[PDB]
């Protein structure tokens, strides 16, 4: 018998095979298991781009944002900045950015001179104005709150200040502002963002250093930024968190808490960019549900009985979306994966669990005198949540894969049910090879079918009995 444990081996293989492969070839010849599959597709995919909390799509989208707003809030404190326009080393320019974690303070300033913006030297004014910019407009967002993945509609309003002062600041000058005049004047124009029709209003104000209420006692300018119509979206919302990301990679620059070069964080970056590259290829994923509806009947509610040779022409379209959700759950399950500190050791845990997930700041986009050297963007609440909301989609994603493998089954019928014929001849081989030959010949069986219209010229059949014991032996071997 010790001889017969591969044959047992493999008859049980070939069975599990057969049965699975019976099993899937008679719901996807059954209308009323297709449609029931299709309905499941239309619930899922309604959770999925409906929810917030009970998405794994919104809560891998959030988790892939609010990485990225932390880990600027950790670090912009300490990060090296000043500078001319055009990243020119300046001479004695001060520029101080509003609503931004610097230390001890709700601003940054970047007042480091005598020495040229560049890679592991100070961040330019250019590039900071294009990180803050995207930094404002995230925790506007946040603050509001990111909208379930169907909403293309939603906008904020953003504002952000920042002030010029010291002999020779051109950062909040004409050219680089390109307002008009500087103690008055301002400028409306329009910058379409993501096909959304953004308002923009700059505003200059001169304040001379005499002047009840400037205790700074420093003559200096103010540029006030207004964007009407900002679009509040998933991918809106993801370009905004990659332009972030990728500005401190590009810029790179010196920063001492430790000490070194921002791009040297080399772990985090590439998380956060991998995180926000998932979200958005997880985001795509909904324009593949949009276009495949399963909510039309099909069939199999003609005159004649469905053929499941002819009558499957919908089975490409249920498989895309059926793929899709599959996939938006698979990247939603990666985005927790790679940030998560359980999944994480060494320094990069370290910055998770010490920093990035904590708050030393409160309502999302907050910015307090105590928020430098925290994440305070909610990262740890939204990992958890995005497990919970993992828990709770665990049945919608079995009907997913059900719909799933009955769509890719109706794809490839001809061929599937090829298989389970060719299947069952090696097994009907398989178990002529086992001894005493004639005592579970029962296990599998066939029979023709000529009076049955859906094309299936043969029904196969499995003893369930049979199927078991030879089950069990296999193990005992």
């Amino acid at each position: 018998i010790q001889d017969l444990s591969d044959n047992y081996e493999n008859l049980s293989k070939l069975l599990t095979r057969y049965s699975t492969l019976n099993t899937l070839i008679k719901l996807s010849a059954d209308p009323s298991a297709i449609n029931a599959a299709r309905e499941n597709l239309g619930a899922s995919a309604k959770n999925l781009i409906g929810d917030t909390k009970n998405s794994p799509a919104y809560q891998a989208v959030l988790l892939a944002i609010n990485a990225a707003v932390g880990f600027w809030n950790v670090l912009g404190y300490a990060t090296q900045c000043g500078g001319n326009a055009n990243g020119q080393e300046s001479t004695s320019s001060t520029t101080i950015f509003n609503n931004e974690p610097g230390y001890r303070s709700t601003s940054i300033t970047c007042s480091l001179n005598r020495y040229k913006p560049g890679y592991y030297g100070p961040m330019s004014i250019e590039n900071f104005k294009k990180l803050n910019e995207a930094y404002q407009i995230l925790q506007t967002a946040l603050n509001k709150g990111l909208p379930a993945l169907k909403e293309n509609n939603g906008t904020v309003s953003v504002t952000y200040t920042y002030t010029c002062s010291g002999e020779g600041n051109d950062n909040c000058s004409k050219k680089a502002t390109g307002v008009s005049d500087q103690n008055g004047g301002t400028k409306t124009k329009t910058q379409t963002i993501d096909g959304k029709t953004v308002t923009t209003t700059i505003s200059s104000k001169v304040v001379d250093s005499q002047a009840k209420g400037n205790t700074t006692r420093v003559s200096y300018t103010e540029i006030t930024n207004k964007l009407d119509g900002v679009p509040d979206s998933a991918q809106a919302l993801l370009a905004q968190a990659s332009t972030l990301i990728n500005t401190i990679n590009t810029a790179c620059p010196y920063f001492s808490v430790t000490r070194g070069k921002l791009c040297g964080f080399t772990e985090e970056i590439s998380a956060i960019q991998k995180m926000i590259t998932d979200a958005q290829e997880l985001v795509n994923q909904t324009s593949v549900i949009n276009e495949h509806e399963q909510s039309t009947p099909v069939g199999g509610n003609n005159g004649k009985p469905f053929n499941p040779f002819t009558d499957a022409s919908f089975a490409q379209g249920m498989l895309a979306n059926a793929s899709a959700q599959a996939k938006m759950l698979n990247l939603a399950h990666q985005v927790g994966q790679t940030i998560n500190p359980d999944n994480l050791t060494g320094t990069f845990k370290n910055f998770v669990t010490g920093f990035l997930a904590t708050c030393n700041n409160s309502p999302p986009g907050t910015v307090t005198t105590q928020t430098f050297a925290s994440g305070c963007a909610y990262v740890e609440q939204t990992i958890t949540n995005l497990n919970n909301s993992i828990a709770h989609f665990g049945t919608q994603e079995q009907q997913i894969q059900q719909a799933e493998n009955i769509a890719d089954t109706l794809v490839n019928f001809k061929s599937r049910y090829s298989e389970l014929g060719n299947t069952y001849n090696s097994i009907t081989t398989a178990l002529s090879k086992v001894p005493n030959a004639q005592s579970l010949q029962n296990v599998v069986g066939k029979k023709n079918n000529p009076y049955s219209p859906q094309g299936i010229e043969t029904n196969y059949y499995l003893n369930q009995n049979s199927y078991n014991q030879i089950q069990t032996i296999n193990q005992e071997l």
